[PDB]
């Protein structure tokens, strides 16, 4: 599977590093008309809080070049002009954010790749989370959109626990770390380094077009926090089925041990934000951190890495829509 990558910024380079180690990925092509192949080649070999790539990183004139592989690399600000047709470019991955619905996306088609993953919400595109819908995509469909790393934690989740014992309702609250991307958020212009800024979230109403059987039963918000780019959910369901905390851990234990493995994650040790740093799970449950207040009535807490699992399940909805 012959894969572009449009945008360089932090979730367009975690998904080289995913893409490169894929076996059956091949990264070909990298597109970004604001940097030079020296800028793409430190910003790829450096990241704060992912380590330093492990592989030599260099470039040239034409070419970023990562363990004796070169990708080709361009600077086109408009997508149509790529030469996707002529490099056999199966999969353009686009993770600009501005090129995120159905008729925008398309620029990368009419250059000649066959099918566009947008590694962002989309208003228009088809949105597929991997454990949850992934078996709802189609072969016809050439556009979508893999949502938010915010909803891949929560829908994974919330799909388990809405299967064994039905959402009533939840509310949910995103304490959320200064991750990839102020006139219209008036709290996010203030500094982020000592405050705690409150913000909004629509990942919580998200989850209603990839699971829609929890369409407007959930709703949350968001702390931002200045910690590393590990995030968590904290999400309060009123159930339908009366249960035990004991009887919820055993249930997405056996989730993340089975049917959603390498998505949704579980641990009970007494970790802390920087331990899942580089976790690829898209969401890991947190089981000592979690409360039962009554049976009906419970407060769940999961993991992710905003950048790092997002950027694996990118790279796994772009092989899920070329084996189809
Ligand atoms: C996951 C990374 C992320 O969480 N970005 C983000 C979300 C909200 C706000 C605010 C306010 C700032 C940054 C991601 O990018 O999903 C694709």
């Amino acid at each position: 599977v012959r894969v572009a990558i449009n945008g360089f910024g932090r979730i367009g380079r975690l998904v080289m590093r995913i893409a490169l180690s894929r076996p059956n990925v091949e990264v070909v092509a990298l597109n970004d008309p604001f940097i030079t192949n020296d800028y793409a080649a430190y910003m790829f070999k450096y990241d704060s809080t992912h380590g330093r790539y492990a592989g030599e990183v260099s470039h040239d004139d034409k070419h970023i070049i990562v363990d004796g592989k070169k990708i080709a690399t361009y600077q086109e600000r408009d997508p149509a002009n790529l030469p996707w047709g002529s490099s056999n470019v199966d999969i353009a991955i686009d993770s600009t954010g501005v090129f995120k619905e159905l008729d925008t996306a398309q620029k990368h088609i009419d250059a000649g790749a066959k099918k566009v993953v947008i590694t962002a919400p989309s208003s228009t595109a088809p949105m597929f989370v991997m454990g949850v819908n992934e078996e709802k995509y189609t072969s016809d469909l050439k556009i979508v959109s893999n949502a938010s790393c915010t909803t891949n934690c929560l829908a994974p989740l919330a799909k388990v626990i809405n299967d064994a014992f039905g959402i009533e309702e939840g509310l949910m609250t995103t304490v959320h770390s200064l991750t990839a991307t102020s006139h219209k958020d008036w709290r996010g212009g203030r500094t982020a380094s000592g405050n705690i800024i409150p913000s909004s979230t629509g990942a919580a109403k998200a989850v209603g077009k990839v699971l829609p059987e929890l369409q407007g039963k959930l709703t949350g918000m968001a702390f931002r926090v200045p910690t590393v780019d590990v995030s968590v959910v904290d999400l309060t369901v009123k159930l339908n089925k009366e249960t035990t905390y004991d009887e919820i851990k055993k249930v997405v234990k056996a989730a993340a041990e089975g049917k959603l493995k390498g998505v949704l994650g579980y641990t009970e040790d007494a970790v802390v934000s920087s331990d899942f740093l580089g976790d690829s799970h898209s969401s890991i449950f947190d089981a000592s951190a979690g409360i039962q207040l009554s049976p009906k009535f419970v407060k769940l807490v999961s993991w992710y890495d905003n950048e790092y699992g997002y950027s694996t399940r990118v790279v796994d909805l772009v092989e899920h829509v070329a084996k189809a």
